[PDB]
Order: C-alpha cells, then structure tokens, then sequence
C-alpha cells in the first residue's frame, strides 16, 4: 500500500564483476602460508599487513609476527617490537623494553631505530633528556642514510638546540634529506637560501626547493613559490603561476595562502576580478583562524549587493568545508 516504495535503486543495485571483489584475504593467505612455515621475511611482511588493517586484533596479530621475527634476530622484526612497546600499540607501553628491542635493531643497521632512539633522547620520552645523547644516535641514523634523522639534525644545527648555530652545517643535513624527497627538509633548505643567512641569498636555489617541496604537496612550500612568482624571485614574475600555486595552498586549508587568494580575486591579480569568491576565501581564512580576513571580508560587503553577498556566504562556508589540512 506504500511499500512500491521499497525497490532498490542504482547505487546498491547493479550486477557485480571483478571491481567487487578484494585481494585482501587471498594476500593474507599467501603471506600465512609461508610465515607459519617459519619464513621470516614472509613474517616480517605479514606483521606489516596486519598493522596495515588499524585494529585493535590487527595490532595484537601485528606483535606476534614482529614477536617470531624478532625471534630469529631479524632487525626488521626487533624494530617493530620496539616501536609497538614504545607506543603501546597491540600491547602495553612500556620504554624501557622498547629501548633494548630498538638498541637490538640498531646495532645491526635499522636507522629507523637509532632514530627512535634517538628522538627519545631529544624529547625526554621515556628516558632523560639528553641533547648529546639525541646527536649521537641521529648521527648514526643519519649516515644510515635515514632521511628524517638528516632533518632532525638540519632543526637542531639551524635552531642552535645543544649545539651551536651553523646554518651552513643545517643546509648540508637538510640536502641530504631534500635529495632523497623529503618535502619539510626541502622546504627548510629553500628557506635557508631565501634567507640569506648563509652569505648572500640565493633565491633561485630557493624557488628550486619551495617549488620540489610544493610538488610534494607541502602547504608551506607552495604559498612561498606562489610568493615567488608573485615577486619574480628567482623566477620570472608570473602572476598566473601564483595563482595556481596559491590555489593549491589554499586548497589545503592553508589559512594565509586563502586570505591571500580572497586579495587576489578581490584586486584581480593574475585572475579577473570576482568579490564573490573574494569574500568566499576570506571567509573561509577567517573560519580557519586566519583573524585579519575577518576585516577583510567586512570591506567586501559594503560594496556587494544582497544576492552576490548571499552566494559569496554561502560559497564561503564551501570552501571551508572541502580544503582540509
Ligand atoms: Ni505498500
Ligand atoms: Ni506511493
């Protein structure tokens, strides 16, 4: 009498084929066969797709399989098992058992591990603060060729943290991370160079790292190239290109690259003009903290008319629905 109402409808109506259907239990299958045999790269593969399912009974099947690796000295497997100690990931926290399995795996060449370490001692988590003891173990991990331990060592060398400020010293960290695509070092080292503390700036060489970091994705990366185009820094001046890479920060969620965008639609700069989608990123700068955007969307509305003000509201809270960090 009302239930003609109830027939499927496309979506959750449709013949299935292969686009259906997961490789998921067939791959676990084929690493079991091989880990309960006692392979030990097939375990050390099967923890990985374990910890790869983010559950609770995935990180407790993730630790047994580290558990047997570890157990034939393999320092993929001691690794795991000191980071899941470490964090209390599929078993209870504990530090100080972490550091024997993550020492273990360092001392046969994990960098993964010396870098563990390493932070451990340069935060104080778990054991003492130890800046002396933080440089040694990134060092190890860094000419590992561990590329997180280059950053980390290119912070501590550029912020002066336990030992004295070289930014030449930082630069040659950073380009060893920034080398192997590591998108925070590239950004560091491009910064380094905008800088001029180094000697002299160099702003080619800055616009050459912002613009790998940026194709990496990173948020910073592409407003300071977009800044770069904008000014003709060590790029021709191209007001097109900083709106495509400004767009792309603010994308992101990137508060200063959205206000910054809301000017260039506002002013009309390397875009035509439009107070409607001005106001919209403002808006949503100002919904992302970006405070001064408040005033900026202010000014727009004295010199809108009410349909365009409502659109521009109602695209505002578009835009900060759907660009995330
Ligand atoms: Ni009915
Ligand atoms: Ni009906």
């Amino acid at each position: 009498m009302h239930h003609h109402h109830h027939h499927s409808s496309g979506v959750d109506l449709g013949t299935e084929n292969l686009y259906f259907q997961s490789n998921a239990e067939k791959t676990e299958q084929l690493l079991l066969a091989s880990a309960n045999q006692g392979n030990v790269d097939a375990q050390v593969l099967l923890a990985g797709f374990y910890w790869y399912l983010n559950t609770p009974e995935g990180y407790k099947k993730a630790f047994e399989w580290y558990q047997k690796a570890a157990d034939q000295n393999n320092a993929d497997g001691q690794y795991g098992l000191g980071y899941m100690y470490d964090t209390g990931t599929g078993v209870p926290q504990n530090s100080d058992t972490a550091m024997v399995w993550y020492k273990k795996a360092a001392e046969q060449g994990n960098s993964n591990a010396a870098l563990a370490i390493g932070y451990n001692y340069d935060t104080g988590t778990g054991v003492k603060k130890d800046k002396t003891q933080a440089l040694n173990w990134y060092a190890k991990a860094a000419d590992l060729g561990n590329a997180s331990a280059q950053y980390n060592l290119g912070l501590m060398y550029e912020q002066g943290d336990g030992v004295p400020k070289d930014y030449q010293k930082a630069a040659e960290y950073f380009e060893k991370a920034a080398n192997q695509g590591h998108a925070k070092s590239q950004l560091e080292l491009g910064y380094l160079y905008d800088s001029g503390k180094l000697g002299k700036s160099d702003l080619q060489k800055a616009a050459f790292w912002y613009q790998k970091s940026a194709d990496l994705g990173n948020a910073n990366a592409q407003f300071n190239l977009a800044d770069m185009y904008f000014y003709g820094d060590g790029v021709g001046k191209s007001l097109e290109q900083s709106v495509y890479w400004m767009q792309k920060a603010a994308e992101q969620g990137y508060g200063k690259a959205q206000n910054q965008l809301g000017i260039y639609y506002r002013d009309g700069i390397g875009v035509a003009a439009d107070p409607v989608k001005a106001y919209a990123w403002f808006t949503a700068a100002k919904n992302n903290g970006f405070e001064k955007a408040a005033s900026n969307a202010s000014d727009l509305e004295k010199s809108m008319n009410p349909e365009d003000l409502s659109k521009a509201r109602i695209l505002g809270q578009q835009y900060t629905d759907n660009y995330k960090a």
